[PDB]
């Protein structure tokens, strides 16, 4: 019996279904595949990145990019909700391919440094081409693009350096604050005693309570189906999104029925 | 006129002057200079050092290993309080001349291997060899050698990666419940509206709360004389330390006013 | 139509067939598996590996070991024929559950640290997890082991960093000088005119040269066909293996075959 | 006695005096100090610096790049000749202030990421803030920025990654090949059975080869003086330079005078 062949992270259609530019506020646009976000912000001093989704989806976000008008030499900045390889897959090829570099907190950095291998849950079940962050953010801080101002909010729990990411853009003459909260699921997750991550429980709590203080107008989420928007539904694709405390509440009841679960598992 | 040459970190001479190795308890020693900790953990599956001082203390931290029957190959684990070059300056070139792995948190990783260069509040005028971490640590991990259990206890403020670490000793036949807490002094710091560190206040609270009630016979700091210990003062060197409580109230007293003196500055 | 899902990297079952580990010296053996080399020499002062095979080979690896008496604190080096993911695979895992630490020249270290992604020419299709060098070696450079004597040869080619090592090992009282020479294969290469590496040619000429020269009783490669060993024949495993001449003789005459070939192509 | 004090990387005033732009030719100028050169060649497409010089030179630089038109986003490019403190210094400040992404080569790569430490001759004594290369390049690689080709070609030698940089520009209508050779010199290297350099000699003699064979119009050193320079006489700054072939026998005859005086010596 030989050892066992390497598995591919393989994902359901919609994550890998290319669409064109959505347009979210007047210089914020969804230009991923229908089922994962990736935010483009377009300002006139360049444009800012929030996550690139798989990492085949480099050349994808590259040609709506171009459609926008937007050439690899204007992307400045790369932001990430959490350095998984549904969400930074294509990172180390939008550097190579782009001016843009990538602003992280620590804990994100070094897991995006490993491609996503020692994964504190997934071992090495889950990688993707490692890249180095460029500059390390606090909590808290801003980076400001051409004059939108993005503000870091950690939200520890699914990945330990997981972000949400809060800027204000115009819509129809007026602000819009957006959230782009990080992920909040726990998938597989031993919760309880987990001895790489002692303080999960707490780290979780504590990021249910900042996801429901966000400034929130719009939420946004790296999987959009987790803040019920639907990116194939053209001019109501976010007609049904959630408000981030209807997110945070909804995430922190499931969290508790899994401890339940888990205790009795 | 030149631009001004390089300035070299330059310390007190106390913080320079090795001593011999300092009994603290059955299994741990002081082998650092005077006024500077690097503490030996000797257990019968190898050493742990706890922080290693200047980056010219590498060869005197290894004659005093040496004197107590660890060899290069014997040293396993480097742990760090915090990746000041006064703490961690000799890490990279113990790595090269022993068997010894790095654990540290994210935040110590990443200053490590920069070298403590960008520093928060230093920039670069304090900097060291870098050095790549083996292992990550999250909050309440422990890590073990050879049946010491040692665990980290994460106490932000000094630097974002500041780390207390405990583990238990004997001594006549009880136990000795030992603290490595990290400094919590702020020197120099721009305390207030820091925008590379915009939490910095809450993260000092939390610390002191952390410091207060860690599990605390024996309270030893980076910098002897933050919890009133003596090393050249040989039977008594322990003797006026500062319990945990005290240490943290002392602290916390020092940060209020420093804090009063920069509304006021 | 979606994008493609994700690939991994599958190869032939033999590849990944465990054996037993088999001697080729009094202090050598393969411990790998049927079809890719990973040799372990073991001296009084701890163990040496070079090369581990695909990344899933891990714990097979380490079972060999403590089939020959080696620990994980007894491995004190790994080395590298060439930091491809089917002999480089294991080492970032390696590294964290043993006492190892890498040696590996500058190329090779660049291209272990990014886990092989952005391959000159196999760009991100044959990744695995990324690993630290803990030691940059030079052409000719020489690390000892508890008296084996290790010597690197850099043969550019087949990787920027490809690497023969050899070492004097005994035999039935008499010195056996081993090579482990590095792959000479140039697998769906660009030769000629390769933007990535103009200068592909000239090196793979100069590593034959290089490979005829090695002191070399006993060959040995990352792929043992390509040396003509058959590690599943036991006692005539090593009857048929090729010198180190003629190994280079086979590689050059193959090599001007594609050379031709991609002119006609 | 204590240990000795850190003793920083101090140099001639010389090295150290901030100049104006001096132009070479039509897209290439001097901007860096009297004695350390920075070359910025400013391009349709943004600019490219070919060394920085010491750390403490970023601003100046930065102050020399505004002086000619170049903000800090439109440099989009750091070359290296080699990665010592005073020609590489202030990269990593660069790439924290300007768009600007380093290209080199794995030696050089190396040992930028660690900030000039581990040096092979001179050890931790000469080191500087780490940087990370976001481009790997291989011998005689070619980098086009605005329609400038640049191609390396490698001269190792006074560090394993010593790379010369060349480029046609113009000049008074006709074309004006540029070459931007390394260092040549051996500033108390031990030359000969080197345990870290055993090929030293051979690839200084290999690399006076490369030398003497580039394509050489006008040749530029990162210390003028080598190639007979003199940044501070104006117009006349570059009259005396020397060719690539007498640059290269005057560095080849030093050497054997070296390597004769090591032997006595
Ligand atoms: C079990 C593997 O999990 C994953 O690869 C992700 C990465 S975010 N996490 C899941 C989750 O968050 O429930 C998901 C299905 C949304 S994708
Ligand atoms: C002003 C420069 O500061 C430092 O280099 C250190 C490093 S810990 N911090 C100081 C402090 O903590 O007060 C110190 C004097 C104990 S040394
Ligand atoms: C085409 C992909 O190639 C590879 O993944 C390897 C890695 S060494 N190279 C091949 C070769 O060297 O011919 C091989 C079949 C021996 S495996
Ligand atoms: C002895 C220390 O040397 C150096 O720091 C440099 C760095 S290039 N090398 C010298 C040389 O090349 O002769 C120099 C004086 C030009 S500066
Ligand atoms: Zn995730
Ligand atoms: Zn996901
Ligand atoms: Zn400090
Ligand atoms: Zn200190
Ligand atoms: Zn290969
Ligand atoms: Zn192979
Ligand atoms: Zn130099
Ligand atoms: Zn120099």
């Amino acid at each position: 019996v030989p050892l066992p062949q390497l598995r591919a992270y393989t994902v359901d259609a919609s994550w890998l279904q290319p669409m064109a530019p959505l347009q979210i506020a007047d210089h914020t646009w969804q230009i991923g595949t229908e089922d994962l976000t990736a935010l483009l912000v377009q300002t006139p001093d360049g444009a800012v990145l929030l996550d690139g989704g798989m990492p085949q989806m480099a050349s994808h976000l590259l040609d709506n990019m171009k459609a926008r008008g937007v050439t690899p030499r204007d992307l400045r900045l790369i932001l990430l909700s959490h350095a998984h390889a549904d969400h930074a897959g294509p990172v180390a090829e939008l550097k190579r391919r782009t001016g843009a570099k990538v602003a992280a907190n620590a804990e994100s950095a070094v897991l995006l440094a490993r491609g996503g291998s020692d994964d504190l849950h997934f071992g090495d079940g889950i990688t993707y081409p490692p890249a180095n962050a460029d500059r390390i953010v606090m909590d808290g801080e801003v980076i400001t693009v051409g004059g939108i101002v993005f503000t870091a909010h950690f939200m520890a729990g699914h990945t330990p350096g997981s972000t949400a990411w809060t800027w204000t853009d115009t819509r129809n003459g007026k602000p819009v604050r957006i959230a782009y909260a990080d992920s909040l699921s726990a998938p597989g997750y031993q919760l309880q005693g987990n001895p790489r991550y002692p303080h999960l429980i707490e780290d979780y709590r504590r990021s249910f309570a900042t996801v429901r203080a966000l400034p929130c107008d719009v939420l946004l989420t790296p999987h959009p189906g987790a803040s019920n928007w639907d990116y194939a539904a053209g001019a109501r694709a976010g007609a049904k999104a959630l408000t981030c405390k209807a997110y945070a509440d909804a995430a922190e009841q499931k969290f508790d029925g899994q401890l339940a679960k888990e205790t009795a598992g």
